[PDB]
């Protein structure tokens, strides 16, 4: 076929994990020349022999081609060799959210809900989709060019040292992740809006409401859910916490069947021009057998 590796130079590595690479590449044939794209690279071998991996790898590919949103990252090719599989992505020169949270320390209500807005707006469509998100840890969160938001990550674990054998939900940071799931006690969408619940607390205050002092410590914080508000916080901010952060998934606000929408609704959010956020109108605080893999854009 008309694309191939060997149309696009590396220029480095962004990640390196157990299940392959991901590199900064530029393109070299005409199509898009000397654009920058995100070249994520698995090893078939990983893969194909694992029914799990595989389905998961085959579903990260049909999500990021049957899902397009201005949140939720583009997909530009995907092709395979031998024994690799290659997803080719939009750039996202804006790095992680989390960046930005590090050398800020603190983000103003305003910038916090900026970023929560458009957040807020991808995890409606993925819920419409019945996909969940499930880790909204900042990392996952990154940011384009133009400073807007872009969900990112939907394929394997991206580790080279994982949680145990078996699983790779918790191979990564537990701090954003509901009680539901460190219960395997079930679950479902209402673990995102908790996500976001514990996003927004860390962009507010600078850290996840359940830091312990250790991931263990730590656990047992989010399972015992008490949660304690700064006083410096507006009585918005400190009511949606309160309604998103709910032990309880059933109450957590946004788990009813408004789902996006009783969130959107929130007084924490009565400056957001929701038409003209989606329309990324709005100035942003910043900056086996794999068949029909084969893939290009456009759609
Ligand atoms: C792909 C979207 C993106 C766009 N623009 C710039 N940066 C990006 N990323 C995406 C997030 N990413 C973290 C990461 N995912 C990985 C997945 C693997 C895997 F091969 F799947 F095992 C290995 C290492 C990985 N490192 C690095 C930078
Ligand atoms: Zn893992």
């Amino acid at each position: 076929e008309k694309i191939r590796p060997e149309c696009f130079e590396l220029l480095r590595v962004l990640g390196k994990g157990g299940y392959g690479k991901v590199f900064q590449v530029r393109k070299v044939t005409g199509a898009n020349t000397g654009k920058i794209f995100a070249m994520k690279v698995l090893k078939k071998a990983m893969i194909v022999r694992n029914a799990k991996d595989t389905a998961h790898t085959k579903a990260e590919r049909n999500i990021l081609e049957e899902v397009k949103h201005p949140f939720i990252v583009d997909l530009i090719y995907a092709f395979q060799t031998g024994g690799k599989l290659y997803l080719i992505l939009e750039y996202l020169s804006g790095g992680e959210l989390f960046m930005q949270l590090e050398r800020e320390g603190i983000f103003m209500e305003d910038t916090a809900c900026f970023y929560l807005a458009e957040i807020s707006m991808a995890l409606g469509h993925l819920h419409q989709k019945g996909i969940i998100y499930r880790d909204l840890k900042p990392e996952n969160i990154m940011l384009n060019h133009q400073g807007h938001v872009k969900l990112t990550d939907f394929g394997l674990c991206k580790e080279s040292i994982h949680d145990g054998t078996v699983t790779h939900t918790f191979c990564g940071t537990i701090e954003y992740m509901a009680p539901e799931i460190l219960m395997r006690s079930g679950h479902n969408r209402a673990v995102d809006w908790w996500s976001l619940g514990a996003l927004m607390y860390d962009m507010l205050t600078g850290a996840p409401p359940f830091t312990g002092e250790n991931r263990k410590k730590t656990i047992d914080k989010i399972l015992k859910c008490k949660l304690n508000l700064p006083p410096y916080l507006t009585q918005e901010a400190r009511d949606l916490l309160k309604k998103l952060l709910k032990r309880n998934a059933a109450s957590r606000l946004g788990a009813g069947p408004g789902d996006a929408g009783e969130v959107q609704a929130h007084p924490f959010f009565r400056h957001i021009n929701w038409e003209e956020l989606l329309a990324r109108k709005v100035e942003p605080p910043f900056k086996e057998m794999f068949r029909d893999f084969e893939y290009i854009a456009d759609w």
